[PDB]
């Protein structure tokens, strides 16, 4: 088995090509330099000579504030992008697993969000990874959908930035007012590798299982660090930004539920074992 | 030749399918959830991978509409899960497949007969499950047949029977006038999708008799072909409340079937006339 | 070699693509009604299953706007199972469909160039038929192109041979000026067809020529690069009312091409001189 991942240096990326080592699989990891996702005849030419089996999208523009100034560069990352590989995927029988974001809802949920919700996204980013899943379903009928959000593991994140905040600062203010669950990248990575092995095609939400607020997790990561530091509950409307953000984007694993089985952890026991790791 | 699966073969439409095929040239593998457990992902796969059948026909469904409120769990694993499953697992094999489906789909505040580019809003979770189920059909294989019907009778449980039970043991019976449709039989149900599949003519397709009546008109027409002497008397909804939103208008129009190869259902009281004889061998 | 099925091959586009590929080392076959009835599904698969083409580009259409309000049944079939049924048939043999829509599937309501990932609202027949056909191309077939286009001119009647003519016989003509678009050159339109085709740059696209106008603005044009002494007058929608809405503001982004392999239409005075000069040989 064949796996082209795209976007493979990233934190996604990265986890899946480290589950897979000593699999028998072999794998094709590629970013930027390697293959231009947003350049139909490279992806076409690629897939043709390459020949993978799965192609894992991990690629994307991800930086939101940044999207809302760069629409045209976030449609050609996170939706062409999508879209050409899809369709090469297609044009060799592959299959194409995409990772999406809880940015498809317009965050005015007051409980947790299934698949068979109705996306509203208030944003660039959200509107442009829309559109990347409605080419993916549209041009490759052996499709996986996986949505995730809070997204931490090897790479740039909300856990790191905690960190070196909070060993230069007495005292932080983070959102209380915006929840959702933190995720790791090794539960995200079990799952991907868990539906391409069953063949469980479809849109699945994959966060790490309970609920919290930014705050709440920056003190859990200050409390799991020993880093003395103050957080001070604050709201949105204190730190303006350019891109609107979800009040609540608490993502229900339900297709997990309802098919072979929801096998995220707690997001606080996910949280340990990667400040373990960092902490190393 | 031609290697038909059948899922929830031993209900109304799977027994009628299964009687329709017999003599034709075509290899039928009926299953019902003891034998295959549409739900079971790998099972399903499994089960194709190893029968490579040309066409899956899924006549399964939790149609137990008051129930699904209380099991919305359950409605999504067998109405939408299901039907997931069952494409996926065809397209894999490059079968096509037939997904039977619901009026329920709609509202129910339609004034005028639907046809399939009305746009569906279900009030139920029956509805909704049965939609989400029409809508992965057709996002995981592209050979698909959705096939919407309604008041249903056949080789099964159906109001006829019900009627005919009550009509015996009561004098008289209420019956909602309120709430319109179309009786429909198994019978034209069975002959439009064998026909459907027969000419590829690929799509989604209404498929209920031809006319209009209520459960009342419905009730009164079941009694004058039995014989059987009750005073039916016409009720509203609110008189007799359910868990369940039902629609008060849900006349679906065989627009596709107009516009291609041909509406071969018969109007609903000649169907209906057929069954009862059926009925009083 | 490729084999390119066009149907609707004698319209204004579909002579603009058999003119592209005259020399090209393709084999075209043109189609129009009495060759193939689209409508037909059975026609349809036999065709297909015979010929064996690698890409059909579907120019056939019902396209007078205001008699598909009152002609709906034959605006769907031509409109969308046309599509529907020439999708599935090219499915079955491996075969690209490439769908030419229009700027019809929008409301009208926007008030900047609208783009693909833009939401559709038709509020005419027309689009309406034009967008259900859109949805079964995509349902039915992954290997899809959809070219929506406007205001089209080529080798067949169009605006621009009608405001010629009244020009020749009228001192003074009334046209629109509250309703704006960009007048498409059938040359540049098929370009891109056949540009997406050779990149396999699958997808939905929008391919009107650059820049905006009003239909008084495209007559005054017309009338100064002919030479034509008539006096134009703007006039509103509400002076001469028609059975079909029509949209006010109906410019379209050509952004897919812009995000993708570029837009190479023309602005649209360069486009619409290039085709007086042909009809003034
Ligand atoms: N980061 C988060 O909190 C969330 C992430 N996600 C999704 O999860 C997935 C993984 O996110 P991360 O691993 O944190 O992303 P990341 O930002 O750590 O890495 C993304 C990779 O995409 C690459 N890329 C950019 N343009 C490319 C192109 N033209 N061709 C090929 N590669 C290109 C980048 O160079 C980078 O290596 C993405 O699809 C993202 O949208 C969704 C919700 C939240
Ligand atoms: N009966 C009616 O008035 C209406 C019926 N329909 C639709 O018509 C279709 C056929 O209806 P009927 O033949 O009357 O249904 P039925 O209730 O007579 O039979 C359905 C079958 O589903 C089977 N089933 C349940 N779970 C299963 C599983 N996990 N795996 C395999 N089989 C399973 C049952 O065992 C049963 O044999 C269904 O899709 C239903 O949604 C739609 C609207 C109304
Ligand atoms: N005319 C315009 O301003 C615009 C055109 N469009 C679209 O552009 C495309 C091309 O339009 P034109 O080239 O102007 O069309 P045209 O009207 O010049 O030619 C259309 C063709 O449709 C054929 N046709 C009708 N029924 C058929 C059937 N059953 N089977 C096979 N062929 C059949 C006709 O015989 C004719 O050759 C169409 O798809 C149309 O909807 C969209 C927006 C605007």
């Amino acid at each position: 088995m064949k796996i082209l991942i795209t976007g493979a240096n990233g934190q996604l990326g990265r986890e899946i090509q480290k589950q897979l080592k000593g699999k028998n699989v072999e794998v094709i990891p590629t970013d930027v330099q390697d293959l231009d996702i947003t350049n139909v005849l490279a992806v076409n030419k690629f897939f043709n000579e390459k020949k993978p089996n799965v192609v894992i999208n991990c690629a994307a523009h991800t930086a939101v504030d940044k999207c809302e100034e760069q629409y045209d560069l976030a449609y050609k990352i996170n939706a062409i992008g999508p879209k050409n590989l899809a369709a090469a995927a297609y044009s060799v029988g592959a299959e194409i697993v995409q990772i999406s974001t809880d940015y498809v809802f317009d965050g005015e949920a007051k409980e947790p969000i299934t698949e068979f919700d109705e996306v509203n996204p208030q944003s660039a980013y959200g509107k442009t990874k829309l559109e990347g899943e409605n080419f993916v379903k549209a041009l490759n009928p052996k499709y996986y959908i996986v949505r995730t959000a809070w997204l931490y593991g090897d790479g740039n994140n909300f856990v790191k930035t905690m960190i070196n905040l909070g060993k230069t600062h007495d005292e932080l203010k983070v959102v209380h007012d915006q929840v959702g669950t933190p995720t790791s990248t090794v539960d995200l990575a079990r799952v991907v590798l868990k539906v391409i092995d069953e063949k469980n095609y479809g849109t699945f939400h994959c966060t790490c299982k309970g609920i919290c607020s930014w705050y709440d997790f920056a003190v859990e990561i200050f409390r799991l660090t020993g880093i003395d530091v103050k957080v001070t509950p604050c709201t949105t409307e204190e730190f303006p930004r350019p891109a609107k953000r979800p009040k609540y984007s608490v993502l229900r694993n339900y297709m997990l539920e309802l098919t072979t089985g929801d096998i995220t952890r707690e997001w606080k026991e996910s949280l340990k074992e990667y400040i373990d790791l960092l902490q190393m």
